[PDB]
Order: structure tokens, then C-alpha cells, then sequence
């Protein structure tokens, strides 16, 4: 009812925003001065609507895009033409830009040569130059449903990622493994690659043609895996969405897990083992991921074991030095297959370049510096995100309100239950004395945006 200035409207929005902490507009309405109730007036009064989303401003995250130059890759570099193998770069449906690609190549002996190709990110991206440090400012790129938000220039993205173009250059990792899965040796060299691009779905239609590299990919996949296993290894791998956002509304996407999405992550995983292995024995300085022992062991691998499990993980800790990581059931290891998109993968590309180029990588001195300070950027956009991945995920379940979820009770707390819906990887709590593995149905109710809480109740019970 109230018909807000402009100014007026502007000066609610700055507390929307988070960069006012105050407004005469809400204190005179006998409304809270706070960015919530400045938000809920603003749809209210139809200055804004549901779309808009003000976390990433609160939090401070970067909303523009990177506008500095990219520089070109050297021509005149040597690297090793693989152009001749069949190499591939497997994601979620709706990705838009590889960091990563896929291959293998028989040694004869029962030997196999696995290819972990990333992009090659260090090649333009100098420690200490602008694009560096602005992407140490960021700490990793905002994915947010209705838009991207890179760490890097789109520029540079479309010219490094994986597929973009018919041959790409990247940074390699190579590790030859037995029947077994044990390495028998690992190398990281500059190559050059013909990489195709599909999604996990289709990659997964290949693999049960029976067609090669991903019939190999998936049993030196599933050896490894048993390996890792066998050293105390255990998953968390909770349901997952793509949550979208455009002049359509809301949309929430479960992701499928087929067997191929398991394996193109425990290549992942092996090309940051090799990495590690790599920098260990040449005594180079990287952001190595560690993971101490959890609070308590749980075993299992159901939804309800997976849920515990998460809460009594330690933190991933990165540090310059090799660790043991107690939930990948590896001795050391180290992120190397998202450099586009994450800041520590990043470093780990230029440690690496500036030691093939014979150069001196940086000291473990400067490298637990630079953790700390990229760290700190990381988790406010990665908070940022999560906050916005709600927001539009509510707005989804608004949209449906006679639509009945399938349930599942993961964890309990007195006479309140937590329960998740895997088509949303979305939970909440509901009064009910189901146990832990209980399936049930429930409907969503009351959703309020801008404290983006829902009232949920198991129905039909
Ligand atoms: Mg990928």
C-alpha cells in the first residue's frame, strides 16, 4: 500500500543489498530495520520480484565479470601431440565450459596409460599477475542458477576449455597402471589434445555398448576404487541437483549417477593423487588436501549413513606440505582438475609450470599465504552460492504446491526428524517418530523468500 520515492525505494534496496544497515523508510513503517525485512517489502511492493537474489551482495562476492586481458598460448612451446587418441571431456548435462578431459592408451604387459588432460590455465595465468590476483580475490567462480560469474575472464575461458575448439592445449597428468591399479609411474607434461565433449548420460550409453576408452576408463575406475577402499575409504555421495533460474521461473534438476559419472570422479581422483605424487618427489610446494580422522566411525553406505558420516568429517585442510586424507583413503593428494573454476586448483597449475619450465615454484612459505588469503574469498562465494541455490530451489517448490515429494528420515533430533528429498537435495524438519531410512511423503507450505524458510509435514501418514 505504501507508494515509495524512488529514493525512497533505492534507500530500501541498499539495505536489501546489505551496504546500508539502516532505513528511515522501515523504522517509520514500524518495520525492522534489517536486509530481511527490507527484502520482503521490496516484493510487496513490487519493486522487486521473486528472481532477484541479494546474498552475493551481502556477502561481498564479485558479481562482475573479470575484464582484464588474456594473453594468448605460446605457439612455439613444445608439447606432446596426442591429437591421435580418442579423448574426451564427460559432464553434467547442461555444462558449458571443461576443465577436464579423458583417455587411455593399452601398454601391452596388462599395462594401462591413463590421460587426465585439464585445462591449461597456468599458461596465461602468471603467479602475482593481474588475472591471478584477481582470481585469488574471488577464490573460485560463483555458479549461481541464473548466472556465472567467473573467477577468470570469459575471454580465457573460451580460449582454454577443454573441447572449445578442434585441438586444445593442456597440462597433463599420466599415470601407467597395473591390473591392480598400482602405479607403476606417473608423469605431468604440455600436451595437445582433440577432445569431444559428452554428457555423463551419454558417455554411460557408450560404456554399455561396450565401447572403448570408456570400457577401460571404467575398469581401471572400479580397481582403483577398491584400492582406496581397501585403505578406509567411504563416500558421502548425497543426491545432487542443477537448480536453475530464468525468465521461465525456478527449475530443480535431479542428477543422475550413473556408473560413467563415478568413474570420470575416480580419474579425478587419481590425476590429483599423480599430481601429488608427482610434487612430492620433486619436493614441490602445492596446496596439498588432507582430511584428518573423523569424530566417529560410521559404516555404510545408505542415505542415513552417508548423512552422519558428512557431520563428523574433519575439515579438508590445505597445506604445503603432503598429508594423509582420511576420507579418500589416500597418503597425500591434491585438487588438479578444475583450474577454471577454483583458486587452489589454479596454484597448483602454476607450481607445476614453473617447475617444468625450470623455474622456482613458490616457497611453502608464500603458499600457506596464499591458502589463507584465497580461502577466505572461496567460502563467501561458495556461501553466497549454497544461500542463492535455496533461494531459487524454494521458489521452485512454491511453484507446486500440490506436489507430494518423496522423503527419506536421515536424521533425528527428539521428536524431530530430518528429512531430505533427493529430487531436491533439499532438507528440512518435520515432527514425526519415523526412524532413519523411513521413507515418506511430504508437501511444502508457507514459503517466505526473503527468510527462506518452508513448513514441511509428512502427509498421509
Ligand atoms: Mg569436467
Amino acid at each position: 500500500q505504501p507508494e515509495l520515492t524512488p529514493a525512497q525505494r533505492t534507500e530500501v534496496e541498499l539495505l536489501a543489498r546489505g551496504r546500508a544497515d539502516k532505513s528511515r523508510v522501515l523504522r517509520d513503517l514500524k518495520l525492522p530495520e534489517t536486509p530481511e525485512a527490507a527484502h520482503a517489502l521490496l516484493l510487496r511492493l513490487g519493486v522487486w520480484d521473486e528472481a532477484r537474489t541479494p546474498y552475493a551482495d551481502r556477502l561481498r562476492a564479485a558479481l562482475n565479470a573479470v575484464e582484464l586481458p588474456v594473453p594468448d598460448f605460446d605457439p612455439a612451446e613444445e608439447r606432446l601431440d596426442l591429437t591421435h587418441l580418442p579423448t574426451f571431456a564427460i559432464d553434467d548435462e547442461g555444462n558449458q565450459d571443461p576443465d577436464d578431459a579423458v583417455g587411455v592408451e593399452d601398454l601391452g604387459g596388462g599395462l594401462t596409460r591413463l590421460w587426465v588432460h585439464v585445462a591449461d590455465v597456468a599458461a596465461l595465468v602468471a603467479p602475482d599477475s593481474p588475472l591471478d590476483l584477481e582470481a585469488r580475490a574471488r577464490g573460485a567462480t560463483l555458479y549461481l542458477p541464473d548466472r556465472t560469474i567467473g573467477m577468470l575472464p570469459d575471454e580465457l575461458v573460451a580460449k582454454a576449455g577443454l573441447g572449445l575448439h578442434e585441438v586444445s592445449p593442456a597440462l597433463s597428468i599420466c599415470l601407467d597402471l597395473d591390473p591392480d591399479g598400482n602405479a607403476e609411474a606417473v608423469d605431468v607434461l604440455l600436451t595437445r589434445v582433440k577432445v569431444q565433449r559428452l554428457a555423463y548420460q551419454e558417455a554411460q550409453a557408450r560404456l554399455e555398448a561396450g565401447e572403448e576408452p570408456f570400457v577401460t576408463l571404467a575398469r581401471l575406475a572400479r580397481a582403483s576404487r577398491r584400492l582406496r577402499e581397501g585403505e578406509g575409504a567411504l563416500s558421502i555421495d548425497l543426491p545432487e541437483v542443477r537448480v536453475k533460474a530464468d525468465e521461465t521461473g525456478a527449475s530443480v534438476f535431479p542428477l543422475p549417477k550413473p556408473e560413467m559419472r563415478t568413474v570420470v570422479q575416480e580419474c579425478m581422483t587419481l590425476a590429483g593423487w599423480g599430481t601429488a605424487i608427482f610434487a612430492d618427489d620433486n619436493e614441490i610446494p602445492l596446496p596439498f588436501a588432507t582430511q584428518d580422522y573423523p569424530t566417529r566411525e560410521v559404516a555404510g553406505d545408505t542415505l542415513p549413513a552417508m548423512w552422519a558420516r558428512r557431520k563428523t568429517l574433519a575439515r579438508t585442510r590445505f597445506q604445503p606440505s603432503p598429508g594423509p586424507h582420511h576420507g579418500m583413503g589416500l597418503d597425500l593428494y591434491a585438487q588438479a582438475t578444475s583450474p577454471m573454476r577454483r583458486y587452489l586448483d589454479l596454484v597448483v597449475h602454476q607450481q607445476l609450470r614453473a617447475f617444468l619450465a625450470g623455474r622456482d615454484p613458490l616457497s611453502s612459505k608464500v603458499m600457506a599465504a596464499h591458502i589463507a588469503e584465497s580461502q577466505m574469498n572461496a567460502d563467501a562465494t561458495r556461501q553466497a552460492e549454497r544461500l542463492s541455490r535455496r533461494h531459487h530451489t524454494l521458489r521452485f517448490i512454491a511453484a507446486q504446491p500440490e506436489r507430494v515429494w518423496d522423503a527419506v528420515v536421515v536424521d533425528r533430533r527428539g521428536a524431530q526428524a530430518t528429512l531430505l528429498i533427493p529430487d531436491l537435495a533439499f532438507d528440512v524438519q518435520v515432527n514425526t517418530p519415523a526412524a532413519p531410512g523411513t521413507a515418506l511423503q511430504v508437501q511444502f507450505a508457507d514459503i517466505d523468500l526473503p527468510q527462506m524458510r518452508v513448513r514441511a509435514r509428512s502427509v498421509l501418514e
